[PDB]
């Protein structure tokens, strides 16, 4: 507990450490069904190895660990339709859309010293299926939020916005691409029409569906849902993260906006004395993301994204069959189970080594179907699920 | 440059990512004069790949890990004269940073609240050596900064602070345990009395200084220089960098509280639905920190501190013996070179071979006397420095 005098041996704290490691959950193990991180690629711990000594904090020294990164944002830029993305990959989602609300905040701060705003504070267009790295945002940086509600499909209401656009004068407007509760798709194609016909900057949440909607095959598409939420859409940023369902380590995240004329936006004035908000961080994030992505292609990543759908929509039948009540029909890799006692339930699946999520929206657990979760683990869960409902 | 439809074989992704590393410095290659980060301590890559699959954003899943983070604050905790101290261990010194001052705003909001403070916007008094982070941290979270000016031993000015402290009403006071430009230390001493006797918060920023100070044999500290600086003192927050002067690799930062009742102060209320910034991040920070302090010990850290500054002090010997004229005597393992044409000769020393950094405050190249900083690399940049004044 104390700071000793004397250092112990390598063998003494690697022994001290593994036993710490084993009181952990692994994701391989079949405990983890509520998470959106899984196993990394293991060709990832060689890549981390190498680039571990690192810092894109002081890209100067490290000119090929920078290259990487610009090259990390270039793939990552061509699969969201836009060979011109100016970006970084940063340590999350969180701090992707933190620095998206900044540059809202920064235009927002450009007309008001031109006397071209009447918002004291950014006026933002938020639903309430919105990532809580928003109300971090809101909070730090004093937005104005105007939540909009959901319909019954659980995605953002259109129309509510369009007319909140009309009734206010807006700064910014949020659309998600994969929510956090069940897996939705916003209407980008409708939001970022809006978004353009009114001159208001959209930012796109796709943490974790950007690396999913992309690759999906037609069978598991919708009728009616639009799958439609990149920059073909004429959107000013768009948040994805490779350490969910891009298989790498974190801290790997990505902030993409649809052009160098963003970098502006993104400025710090410091009287006495960077685009993102940490300092110092790793170098390795951009050499996985890039070499990730290589590594698969289209091809590979397809693979493990139609795997999961295919073991989601297993859930999901297994489920019904067992008179279990699913929230919606599942889009991404995402079911979430109706249940009034659901924190109750899951206390009495995490007695029995089943860790699952719970919703905020609506009373159910949530189960993330990502690479580490198999046919063999959803017939387990569903024994025990049945076991507790006896 | 696009992304392509078929993937690539381990050797060819694995091969490509070698050749752009060979495009960086190494910090054991006597290039890196000007950085506050070097090699890593070896024992930490076998821990990074231990705790490569873990995420201190989930808690709940990785029981063992938050120990970890639990243990490597206590025992910053402990360095730092405070068996009770509550924290974390964050992304970097720039989040540490970032988090007190949240948590100075939201100390303010409940005054604001209560009708208890006239300001609209918090008042933190700020020298104006303080580190970039806290450029940022006014901007995202619209602070009004009081700047504090310094003496001329580069440190800030007390008495204007308490003269400040007396004709405003002041939220916070910022004081730095070792300045990125020179590596001096603020008066915390009297600071904080300032601090305790008018109910101000008071931050320490010890992000290099934290792991450097502690450990400085006798010789090297100076008459009149004060070098407390810690909990004793009675502060309220220090942020302290292992991924600086403790061998760790990024991302491993440190925040420190005095005490558990600070925590609510980082509460973010959410209507529709963490202390930290950061959502999903790395388990390996704690598990590094922990494990380094334990394998050290002090004494381990003392010897590297002092191999330090037994190096330190003779580049300073050898820059006087040479002519050039050294901003200050160095307090910690950080020389600067007084010139009035630095810039280009930081362009010339570069095309050589060897990357300084320059000064903001002062005309001059700073140099951080890391680790990996030999005699014989000493030697070479004053041969180097020496044939490019001719």
């Amino acid at each position: 507990r104390n700071m000793q005098e004397k250092g112990v041996s390598e063998k003494e704290i690697l022994e001290e450490l593994k036993k710490y490691r084993s009181l952990d959950l692994k994701y391989e193990d079949g405990n983890i069904f509520g998470s959106m991180c899984s196993n990394v690629l293991p060709i990832t711990r060689k890549i981390v190895d190498i680039f571990l000594e690192t810092n894109l904090g002081d890209p100067g020294l490290f000119k090929g660990t920078k290259l990487l990164e610009e090259k990390a944002v270039a793939l990552l830029g061509s699969l969201l339709n836009n060979k011109d993305a100016y970006g970084h990959i940063v340590s999350g989602g969180t701090e992707a859309n933190l620095m998206a609300l900044r540059c809202i905040k920064n235009i927002w701060r450009e007309k008001r010293r031109k006397g071209l705003s009447k918002n004291e504070h950014p006026k933002i267009i938020v639903p309430i299926t919105a990532h809580f790295s928003f109300e971090k945002g809101r909070e730090m940086m004093d937005l104005e939020y105007i939540y909009a509600p959901i319909k019954e499909d659980y995605t953002i209401d259109e129309k509510f916005v369009k007319d909140a656009v009309e009734d206010y004068d807006v700064d910014g407007i949020i659309g998600i691409a994969g929510t956090t509760e069940l897996g939705t798709i916003d209407n980008i194609e409708e939001l970022s029409k809006i978004a353009k016909e009114n001159n208001i900057y959209i930012h796109v949440d796709a943490a974790f569906g950007g690396l999913v909607i992309p690759f999906l095959d037609d069978k598991y598409k919708k009728k009616g849902v639009n799958y439609k939420f990149d920059f073909s859409l004429g959107v000013d940023s768009i948040t994805i993260d490779p350490h969910k369902m891009g298989h790498c380590p974190i801290p790997s995240g990505g902030i993409l906006f649809k052009d160098i004329g963003y970098k502006r936006y993104l400025d710090v004035d410091a009287p006495y004395l960077q685009a993102t908000i940490l300092g110092t961080r790793v170098g390795f994030g951009g050499a996985c993301t890039y070499a990730v992505l290589r590594y698969l292609g289209r091809e590979g990543q397809r693979k493990i994204v139609n795997e999961c759908m295919e073991n989601t929509l297993y859930l999901y039948k297994k489920l019904k069959e067992n008179n279990f009540k699913p929230v919606i029909e599942p889009i991404l890799n995402i079911v979430a189970i109706e249940d009034e006692d659901y924190k109750e339930v899951c206390k009495k699946l995490r007695d029995r080594g089943i860790y699952v999520s719970v919703c905020n929206c609506v009373k159910a657990l949530r189960i993330v179907v990502m690479p580490h979760i198999k046919r063999e683990h959803i017939d387990n869960f569903i024994e025990i699920l049945n076991s507790i409902k006896r």
